[PDB]
């Protein structure tokens, strides 16, 4: 896994979210 898209979760929990703002 990828730590930003790891931060992200980890801080909202945004799957999806990242995913598509991370890539």
């Amino acid at each position: 896994n990828d730590p930003c898209e790891e931060v992200c979760i980890q801080h909202t929990g945004d799957v999806k979210a990242c995913e598509e703002a991370c890539q």
